[PDB]
């Protein structure tokens, strides 16, 4: 997989962000993570703020598509997002603000990495695992 530059337009939810990718606005859905929804579930606003803060404070945002389908039925790009080299998907799981979701159409490159982050958050009984 390879990383591509992107520019933040707007954070929408804990699991969704609007980015300028290769010249045009685009909504991205973070791969392999299920965050509480605000559109209001518990930890939903916490997950949203986390994603918002992490992307807004970064100097560089990069998107990394996996090897499976690159967009869902709603037209959102499916990717791993990096804020200053740190994967947003992983940070959410590690902080206990998201659960690892089921693999979707072959996009599983980072599933083990995320499963490990989740096991650790569970052990520490962080947020969602409270």
């Amino acid at each position: 997989l390879h990383k591509e530059p992107a520019t933040l337009i707007k954070a929408i939810d804990g699991d969704t962000v609007k980015l300028m990718y290769k010249g045009q606005p685009m909504t991205f859905r973070l791969l392999l993570v299920d965050t509480p929804e605000t559109k209001v579930e518990k930890y939903g606003p916490e997950a949203s703020a986390f994603t918002k803060k992490m992307n807004e404070n970064a100097k560089k945002i990069e998107v990394e598509f996996d090897k499976g389908q690159r967009t869902d039925k709603y037209g959102r790009g499916l990717a791993y997002i990096y804020a200053d080299g740190k994967m947003v998907n992983e940070a959410l799981v590690r902080q206990g603000l998201a659960k690892v979701a089921y693999v979707y159409k072959g996009n599983n490159t980072h599933e083990q990495l995320l499963r490990k982050a989740e096991a650790q958050a569970k052990k520490e009984k962080l947020n969602i695992w409270s």
